[PDB]
């Protein structure tokens, strides 16, 4: 129902490197990530000004010691106006594509007409949490928490970790180890065989992040994780979170990963007032929920929504991102879906390129713009499920 | 510019009483808190099921260690349907009033028919922070970090506490400790009045707490009761020793509590034949420099006044949330608003400030600010750190 | 085989009331209770100054966050010269009675006349530990482990609590729940109908909490003795056993903060400055076992300490076996074949307190006192230790 | 002097010195006590562990170690668990304290067979929470490091020992420079005694499971660098100071063990001894004066055991740092051909509960490889103390 909505343009679009727990990222927090794909984005378009941007929503799950109001870190770090309304977004991992879809509707209801959109996260920097300190606890054994289990990756009603919940989707769906193996495989070559190609080279802002006393500067280019690939000993390697019969893996489920990536979008008036040149043109939006545990499919509820939402069949998308928490998430939806996976995350998902959880929604959307110019294509769908039983979709026309 | 657009009406709203911090509600999590919030609000609307409810925006600032999703953990909390589709939201302190805003939106765009937006926050079961443990710290003292201070209280440009950018404000705007503390004894002696006078018993669903002596039901807010006129004009100052102005009677306090709004579209309103409490006709964000936040209001509140195409005289009451007392006398004297207009139930200086929840907790306060003065236009103003404002513009049916 | 070893006397003993845990003297560090011990027992000795004191030795068990040797700040505390030869014992609960041991050897050796010795515990005051902050823990929940029951109360080996080990010692020797809880009534009774009649007020010396800018508090009394109800006693669940379990709360020794010292001088230096001395050390002995086998011990270290002295178990006129459980009483009494009307009759750790570094210099400072008022000559303490071990020493009222 | 019974030393080992952070630091303290312990009687032809009837063993920063750490390095051995066993703690002069107490247990007749030393593991020292019982409601709270506060601070200035080391080299004019060379000295002593195998004998390897590894070394002598460690920067007093990380002792891991026995057992089992102890020493002054407390402790030793300074073979004066050595000698006159002659704590690790039974094995082995009969080891320790020990080569 969009066609009666007033338009909303993608001008342009970056993402950061993703960069490996722990690994080539880890020093930046997730504002400085943030600021990094947002700058780069805007630097993209001809025409606009930085201090054209009215408004920001970006995603960023665990927010514990990043400071106050990440987006609004954000912005400013990226050299946005002090003037630029900024808010913050958490639907776990569909954080960065809700974002963009609050901005869209920004535009659309006339309260801005330049907004960018996105969501980072550090999930290297995420601390530990010591919970009864304030009032105390006379005597006992204490738990610091780890902030990437309870606030990112723990089911809130069953306190299930996310993986066991991949565990209930390989049985749900009967996606057996090596289903799940031989398609992390094929899309770890999908991630390789792009970034060979220099495919991600329009879309990736490299970093330079230079040196400490005398120490050489460093310049991160490419994602880190698609070079991992080891397939003899991804299917050799042991279950990750049930012992001995589990299907789940470490390399066949995404890493924990640091990262951000922003689109910007503006308003058919502001297109015209400034003569912009469109990268594409935003269709059609739909969230949907269902059983916190099921949350794996819940992309299979979300895609035909937001295909209705704007007037596309199925059969008419030239390219879907369906992210990957999972290998056995993207296998469940296909089968649901009835999407072939030649027309899957054709540059590889993120079991191979990482998940920075509240960045990975906005990275799909660039990585499928990407891939729909290399692959020249018109339209793109994205999904991308969330714990506690969500998923958000988005769908693009390239122009 | 929303009169071209759908329109959005409030059908109900509720808010938990507001606990101090460690006090009265301390032992609930922020999505209890606004669980409670929700469920109240919902069975006040006759004609509505909660499984009428599509989506729910909540705000919530200081999320560490409350899990996924908070505004999820709420609406299931609630009894909401897992169909609801769920987002949290942090603009600081204007979450509450945000998520209204893109709740609202939400209705406009027509993606949802039927809203619940507002916010909650748990100050008193906001964690500590230890950094650096993935990676190690070789030799030498750590420190833990008071997740208040980090990510609800300091300003991330200056690493400054907002009582020291208050401060700023008193000094840019001239008002004295004095002119401060006179401000807070008229709130707390407005929200003692609303309180005995039995106002706030319509917007306050108490909560029931088992015992672990008999059990206690919480019925009141804690703080209004705490104004002792000769101590809170006596205290030393809370954030510069000797020449500050800013106090901690003067300021808002750390508290708990949740607040939320139901929304529907005209379509459902008529569909089930609901009867609206009030309309929104207009809402406006605005921003500027961070340590400035406490003067974005007077931004805001034009912006969104603008946006209903009313004029600011023609306002019968406003809420402007007092972050401290400095920043409503601020913002009154920028805006020419006269005190007589504003909080006249009291604000958060005597109330409470639960930061997720305010911008919720206020516009809850103003349509029964409303009904009582027997005015029609409201208009709800909030601050936040890093620079920020949101108000909101409703019209009382 | 004391008998041809220089003789070693007591003239004086002090200690600190026994505060409840996170109760009446939680604001002190232990070198602050320290301190005050061995200042007060100082100041009891006429003829002697507190610069005649030329070596310390002192028990502390969770030394953690306490600082560098918290024996040398118990001593520099109270007014000793910086001249003094200090060294902190960690024999776990028997840590105050083997410092006393030491200190009684380093006078037999000649090395010095005048020792303080004893023992102190902050339990309030333990912290609680962050293990792998230096090398890091890349992911997953940590554990922030509580000072008190790693380094205090867990038996290195088999990983229990010493209540665990107490319920052990309750199979092996067979007491029910009900006789525990009668033990621990009476010497409830015998901790509060000494506190009446003024029995502790020699020993003890109060403590005054200066008020801040707030009135000042003086601690007079043990805190745990009044705490006694016997109809919530006999009817409280077990603490670490749920279903069969036997030990309680009640009927186990509390975790308490506390200091007791004691003030030692050789034949030489008594004569020389003519003190009057209050007591001699006639034997000592230590001993060990199982580390699960521990309450028991004591009755390897009692007939050790007795031979030791060459005094026979029947002609001593007071016991004080420390009450680490009242189980372990019992076991103790059963083994040995002590009566009970000879043991602890002032009460016991169970009523008064266990601050557990301290309780080997605290209960052999309550001897004394049983000594004086119950008109005795001959006396033995003795205290098992987490691990395996007890200590023992035999005095003789002078 | 003493009229005491003969106390004779059968035997002594030590593990290699880790670094901090380093080749050790997988290991707890009881394992590395337990492993200098098992060694060490595993050299006394004639006796078994069986026999040892009592055990003190040094320990500074016991949090996080358990109940009573010298009874888990006694059985963690393979002691009887009849064995008494006491942890002592007197900072860095533990480890000689604690073989002091295990001699006058044998000269008391309560034993015959005493183990003694001391054991540290700084690597595994843990961090406090100090008030998470109590609680504190509003505010950034702090994380204490177990090392600074229970090892490295003293308790009245809240003051490191660096500090008070500098005043060290106020007190009695010892120039940044001057602590350099000193350092470099005792590195190159310790690099030659390395390479000649002087201190195979009294080190036994530490096994670690994998490959495999065998710690054989001591695994701070390999690295003096005589240019950076001549033009690094001060570590206490930036500008103007003259102690350094390479001039001082580092952190490190460690255990150190002696085989104690009376006469009428060494009798019995017809034991070769290793050595006599003659006679010990205990001194304490100003706390921050805990530099220059052995110029106290090692007349007071000498005077116990009935020789004269001029008589001591060589002398072991712990290198806590350059300048404690510096300070010692110059008031005692003791000339630096007869200190540390292997090197010291500076270049070999100073692992704090250990170090005062460490200077002590290698004190018998300088004796040994320099036909030396009398040796004495010196120890300060913070607040104020100091031990030190005198013995005989048999
Ligand atoms: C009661 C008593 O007896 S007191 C004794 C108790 N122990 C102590 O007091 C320990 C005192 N020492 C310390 O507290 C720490 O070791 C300090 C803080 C002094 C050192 O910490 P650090 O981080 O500065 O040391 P390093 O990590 O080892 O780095 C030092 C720096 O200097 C280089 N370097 C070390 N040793 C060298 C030698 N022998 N030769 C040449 N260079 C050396 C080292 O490579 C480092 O250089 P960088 O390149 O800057 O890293
Ligand atoms: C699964 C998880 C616990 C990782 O555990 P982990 O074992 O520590 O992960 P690692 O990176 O160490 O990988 C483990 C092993 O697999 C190897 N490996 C990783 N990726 C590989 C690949 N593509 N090919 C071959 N080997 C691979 C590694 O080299 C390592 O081998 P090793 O045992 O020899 O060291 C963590 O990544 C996780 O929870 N992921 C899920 C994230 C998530 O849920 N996101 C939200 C979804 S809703
Ligand atoms: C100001 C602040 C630090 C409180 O500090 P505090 O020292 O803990 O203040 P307290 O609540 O403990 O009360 C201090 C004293 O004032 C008294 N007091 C509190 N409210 C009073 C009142 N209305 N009238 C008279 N006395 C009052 C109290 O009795 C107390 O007395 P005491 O010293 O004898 O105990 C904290 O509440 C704060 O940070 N407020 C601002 C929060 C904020 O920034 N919110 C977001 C805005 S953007
Ligand atoms: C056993 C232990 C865990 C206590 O745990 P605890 O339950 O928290 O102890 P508490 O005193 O707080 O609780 C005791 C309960 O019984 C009551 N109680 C305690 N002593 C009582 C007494 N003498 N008479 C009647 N009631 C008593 C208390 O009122 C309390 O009642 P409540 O349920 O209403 O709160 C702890 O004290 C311990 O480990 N002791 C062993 C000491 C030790 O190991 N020493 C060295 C070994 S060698
Ligand atoms: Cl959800
Ligand atoms: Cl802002
Ligand atoms: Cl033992
Ligand atoms: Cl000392
Ligand atoms: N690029
Ligand atoms: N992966
Ligand atoms: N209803
Ligand atoms: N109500
Ligand atoms: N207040
Ligand atoms: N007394
Ligand atoms: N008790
Ligand atoms: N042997
Ligand atoms: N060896
Ligand atoms: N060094």
């Amino acid at each position: 129902g969009m066609s009666s909505l007033p338009a909303v343009y993608i001008v342009s679009s970056a993402r950061t490197p993703v960069g490996s727990f722990l690994g080539s990222l880890s020093s930046l927090t997730a504002p400085q990530l943030g600021a990094h794909a947002i700058k780069a984005a805007l630097a993209k378009v001809d025409g606009l000004k930085p201090s054209d941007v009215q408004e920001v929503f970006f995603g960023n799950v665990i927010s514990a010691n990043v400071g106050q109001n990440p987006a609004r870190q954000c912005a400013l770090g990226a050299g946005l106006e002090e003037s630029t309304i900024c808010t913050t977004v958490n639907k776990v991992c569909a954080s960065g594509l809700k974002a963009i879809i609050l901005g869209a509707q920004t535009i659309m209801t006339g309260n801005a007409d330049v907004v960018v959109a996105g969501g980072t996260e550090s999930m290297s920097n995420a601390p530990h949490y010591l919970p009864n300190l304030r009032t105390g606890a006379k005597y006992g054994h204490q738990s610091l928490v780890d902030g990437i289990m309870k606030d990112g990756l723990t089911d809130a009603g069953k306190q299930e970790l996310m993986g066991l919940q991949a565990e209930e989707c390989a049985q749900d769906h009967g996606f057996s180890r090596e289903q799940q193996d031989e398609y992390a495989i094929r899309t770890y070559e999908k991630a390789q065989a792009a970034q060979k190609a220099g495919l991600f080279d329009e879309e990736i802002a490299p970093i330079q992040l230079p040196g400490f006393r005398g120490k050489p500067d460093v310049t991160v280019t490419q994602d880190e994780e698609p070079k991992n690939l080891n397939p003899e000993k991804l299917r050799a390697i042991k279950p990750a979170f049930i012992p001995g019969s589990g299907t789940v893996t470490a390399p066949n489920s995404s890493p924990l990963n640091d990262g951000a990536a922003a689109v910007v979008l503006v308003s058919e008036a502001k297109l015209k007032e400034l003569n912009l040149k469109p990268v594409a043109k935003i269709l059609g939006w739909g969230d949907a929920a269902q059983q916190p545990s099921k949350f794996t499919t819940a992309p299979a509820l979300a895609i035909p929504k937001a295909l209705k939402h704007a007037g596309v069949g199925q059969d008419a998308i030239d390219a879907f991102e369906i992210n990957e928490a999972f290998s056995v998430v993207a296998l469940a939806n296909m089968k649901l879906l009835g999407i072939p996976e030649e027309k899957v995350n054709l540059h590889g998902g993120a079991v191979a390129i990482g998940h920075p959880i509240g960045a990975s929604g906005a990275r799909i959307l660039t990585t499928l713009l990407g891939v729909l110019k290399a692959k020249k294509g018109k339209l793109g769908c994205a999904g991308i499920c969330n714990g506690g039983g969500g998923a958000s979709a988005l769908v693009v026309e390239l122009l």
